[PDB]
């Protein structure tokens, strides 16, 4: 796999780690739809809305399996630690019109 998952379930926005690279989910979009990070960085998405959201990477992107992240309620967060360079497209499972990518270099 090209990322590790610190927590399989969401956690409170207040618990975001030092040095995490935050992507807000606000106004029904990933507010940073193209994020550039380095190997070893942890990206944390934070849902700021009442509607739940996740991040979903199809098979072959983060690794062999799809990664269907857990649904984040309002003011919850979810992280991925990227361990290899690449370009990692994702969408929101219930809202597939909501798309983003993480470029790891
Ligand atoms: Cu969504």
């Amino acid at each position: 796999d090209k990322a590790t998952i610190p927590s399989e379930s969401p956690f409170a926005a207040a618990e975001v780690a030092d040095g995490a690279i935050v992507v807000d989910i606000a106004k029904m979009k990933y507010e940073t739809p193209e994020l550039h990070v380095k190997v070893g960085d942890t990206v944390t998405w934070i849902n700021r809305e009442a509607m739940p959201h996740n991040v979903h990477f199809v098979a072959g992107v983060l690794g062999e399996a799809a990664l269907k992240g857990p649904m984040m309620k309002k003011e919850q967060a979810y992280s991925l630690t990227f361990t290899e360079a690449g370009t990692y497209d994702y969408h929101c499972t219930p809202h597939p019109f909501q798309r983003g990518k993480v470029v790891v270099e």
